[PDB]
């Protein structure tokens, strides 16, 4: 039993809810919240900008030190950093950004990072300002992640479309 509430069950291990991932993280304080990161961990907008703002920019300060030491992530890669006031840990995962021409096949590699964590609160990778089709992102998630994932979808219209079209 865990503390996640109000989710629709899609499969044995995937759950989905119309929610703001920031407010959901604040309320549950999950072990892991996933950030929709870019390779530079520049958390300017989208999910990343919202998560970072909620940490009062502490996520960005930590991230800048990480990049200065380690260099950029790979598209499809991830790193574990602090969850600050939102979670124990933040798993920063880089899905391909279609608006940069990145290969959508890398979306499966991105979701494979979730399998290193037993339970996660997450957005749909490569959705929103990353330009991919969220219906496709949900399909890759379900077909790749084997651990227990709780997906937060900000847009109510999109959430209803994702549920109604789910095979
Ligand atoms: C609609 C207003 C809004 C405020 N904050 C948001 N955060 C994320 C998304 C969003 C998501 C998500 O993860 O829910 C996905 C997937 N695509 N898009 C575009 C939308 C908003």
């Amino acid at each position: 039993v865990n503390s996640f509430s109000g989710y629709l069950k899609l499969t044995d291990n995937v759950y989905i809810k119309n929610a703001d991932i920031v407010e959901e993280a604040k309320k549950v304080k999950p072990t892991v919240v996933v950030n929709a990161a870019n390779v530079y961990l520049k958390h300017g907008g989208g999910v990343a900008g919202a998560l970072n703002k909620a940490t009062n920019n502490a996520m960005q300060v930590e991230s800048d030190d990480y990049i200065a030491t380690n260099g950029p992530l790979k598209v499809g890669g991830s790193c574990v950093l602090s969850g600050h006031n939102l979670a124990k840990h933040c798993l920063h995962v880089v899905g391909p950004n279609v608006n940069k021409g990145e290969d959508i096949q890398l979306l499966k590699s991105a979701y494979e990072n979730f399998n290193q964590h037993e339970v996660l609160l997450a957005p749909l990778l490569s959705a929103g300002i990353f330009g991919a089709d969220p219906i496709h992102s949900l399909r890759v998630c379900v077909d790749t992640v084997r651990t227990n994932v709780y997906l937060a979808v900000f847009d109510k219209n999109l959430y209803d479309k994702l549920v109604s079209s789910f095979l």
